[PDB]
């Protein structure tokens, strides 16, 4: 690990999307008011519901007094007027591009019938993503001391959007959105930065800490990073510190695939079964992140759990580990599985 940059932020994390490794961090698990990053979870619920066919972008949703722009007087909004009908596509675009508070209530009610129930789906996914430092009480992120997240949990949430909802994630790089004759911009300034390929994700601010932003950027070789900064003093500062994390990341590290799903990488002798050997590999891709330039020098080896393999063997069975070393230290590992059944 070389020198991490000096970052003006209460909390932050930088992480390779593909391998999940944290390249640098400060209080990654410290609890923070998520403010509008809450809308990332809200859009996750909406995007899964669209993906599963439980709602359709063409659903026309009726705006009544609880979704009405008037109830969000000093906060971001898409300007939904009472007694109009609005498509789920517009609503979701409005949550995603301009953090519309009125749009999130409208969606929560359309999907879950009311807001407390919708919020519970948000918390379902909190469990299902494996997060330990997040809890939502709203679909919009209005501050509440029972509502919190962390830099690492928000990195995990943004990876799931990018990974589970590729079609929805595209909306996150739209630069503005017009609705009800009002045009408002995406607030992630990094989308205008031609010198880096930022294509997400979401901004926020809370008087408890400062300004926050979740950004993700790619390289021509498909390296993808995700940064999160929280409690930054200035709203311009948050784009600067983020760009600092990302560029340090792309400057200093690289990511490569060490295993391909389904591929047989090895043959191993088996004792007492229907064949004399068995193919080993992994049923999923695997990726590691190393200092840039160092791919040549990485060395893989096995650690079967047992000395030799004895039948019966089940396809998919984990019988050991591939261990990756660089310059004499073990940097990264991954399961090794049996690829075909061996009975008897």
């Amino acid at each position: 690990g070389v020198t991490p940059p000096q970052i003006t932020a209460q909390t932050y994390v930088l992480m390779d999307y593909n391998s999940g490794a944290i390249l640098t961090a400060l209080n990654p698990d410290q609890r923070q008011y998520p403010a509008s990053l809450t809308k990332m979870m809200t859009s996750y619920v909406v995007g899964v519901a669209l993906k599963q066919g439980k709602i359709h972008n063409t659903d026309m949703v009726t705006i009544g007094e609880s979704a009405w722009g008037r109830n969000f007087p000093d906060s971001s909004k898409m300007f939904l007027d009472l007694n109009t009908q609005v498509s789920v596509a517009d609503l979701n675009r409005g949550v995603i591009v301009v953090s519309g508070n009125d749009a999130t209530v409208a969606l929560a009610e359309h999907i879950s019938g009311n807001v407390p129930n919708f919020v519970e789906t948000m918390n379902k996914y909190v469990q299902q993503f494996g997060l330990k430092n997040t809890n939502f009480t709203t679909p919009h992120g209005l501050d509440d001391p029972n509502q919190y997240s962390s830099a690492r949990d928000m990195a995990i949430i943004g990876a799931h959007i990018i990974r589970d909802l590729p079609e929805e994630y595209k909306i996150y790089s739209e630069k503005d959105f017009t609705f009800n004759k009002i045009k408002q911009p995406n607030r992630n300034g990094l989308l205008w930065d031609k010198t880096i390929n930022v294509d997400g994700m979401k901004t926020g601010h809370t008087s408890q800490a400062g300004y926050n932003l979740v950004a993700s950027a790619t390289t021509s070789n498909n390296m993808r990073l995700i940064s999160v900064v929280m409690g930054v003093p200035t709203y311009k500062g948050r784009e600067v510190e983020s760009k600092k994390l990302l560029q340090w990341g792309f400057a200093n590290f690289e990511t490569f695939k060490t295993l391909e799903a389904g591929k047989e990488i090895s043959e191993q002798r088996v004792y007492y079964g229907d064949k004399n050997s068995v193919k080993l590999g992994a049923f999923m891709d695997h990726f590691i992140t190393i200092p840039k330039g160092k791919q040549s020098e990485v060395k893989a080896r096995y650690e079967l759990a047992d000395k030799n393999l004895q039948a019966p063997l089940a396809k998919g069975q984990v019988i050991g580990k591939v261990v990756y070393a660089l310059d004499g230290k073990d940097i990264a590992s991954a399961n090794l599985q049996v690829m075909n059944d061996v009975g008897e």
